[PDB]
């Protein structure tokens, strides 16, 4: 009630305790990446819709945001669909949105983002090509 | 027998219980979000599986039951499939299913719900954009 | 709080663990087939392009790299559009690339890998007819 | 879990099924399906804590 209500316990928390390993650390780190990398093509594939209809890219000032919204800073967009071509601007959890460039060096357009790194243009520049 | 068998046991007792603190509480609650956060997703995208058969939305009053059964309210569905698009409907676990709105004001459709506040379109509103 | 704090959790361990059984390995493997499927009618019929400006296809030693940059090896190519017909190679995931055949066996073009296999021309051969 | 046996045959029945093992409830029952379901596709159902068939504890899918 005392030794054997404790001392057998004392063992058993131990004994299980010790032999409880679940998993480790970092998963989702890896995870970060396939999140932005499904942008990339949603980004590109999406803007390339923008660029049918009014046959062109967004600006750099104009951002992705006219993919969101009509593109208040001239050109303007004929046909533009409701909402433009996506429902919401996905944020990337570092603090920083998808940069577009306009004109893109690796071809039409470019984007870039913070990243992990929480730094700009340094290593995690990712969101196209560089 | 009466004392070591005491003594001895009454420090390993409070000895043991007082360092072990397992962990917080409140941990569910922040699951709480992203369990409402992937029906976001879920519903408008098998909303816009109905959208695209009966080319449209159901109504408010028709509600998201008729993702779940043929929509009995007009107008009505042409080739709705076996349950509707979804196999059953998830209950907001606070007394609250997911409101639809027939128009969006963000869009086509909007959704709405009490939330972990109980409370109808307060603060915990959450069901789409706002 | 020694043995109903254990015990009892003991068994609610191993009766929640045992009972839990999310699923199986190797469906990534599948994948790996259609991922591969997909590139075939894409690589074909992104090469068909090439072979309609320069009325032709790319040698072997110019590779696919020619349909992502201009055909720097001769013979050249007119009206080559920007970055060629694609925006990017697809990279084999295990260590190889597409390699085409300048003339195809089952036609115009064949297209080699090493595959799952990672061997050279062996089981896994797969990018176009064999 | 292992190949169905008994026909309709499937093609490209994976490795060992589509499970590890069965998970057998812990009062002397497994998981019946249905063919077909009533629910939909498919019913599923067991004896459940109470161990009585089709009576309370019938759960395994929609009722
Ligand atoms: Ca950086
Ligand atoms: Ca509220
Ligand atoms: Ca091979
Ligand atoms: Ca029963």
């Amino acid at each position: 009630f005392t030794l054997l209500e404790i001392m057998v316990v004392i063992v058993i928390l131990g004994v299980l305790a010790s032999l409880v390993v679940p998993n480790l650390m970092g998963n989702k780190e890896k995870a970060d990446r396939q999140k932005v990398v499904s942008d990339l093509v949603a980004l590109e594939g999406a803007l390339d819709m923008y660029k049918l209809d009014n046959s062109r890219y967004p600006t750099t000032e104009q951002g992705l945001q006219a993919l969101v919204s009509a593109p208040s800073a001239e050109p303007h967009a004929r046909n533009y669909p409701e909402g433009g071509y996506i429902r919401r601007l996905p944020q990337d959890p570092w603090g920083s949105d998808y940069q577009l460039l306009s004109p893109g060096q690796c071809g039409q357009v470019d984007i870039f983002s913070l990243g992990p790194d929480g730094v700009p243009e340094s290593n995690d520049d990712i969101g196209n090509c560089t």
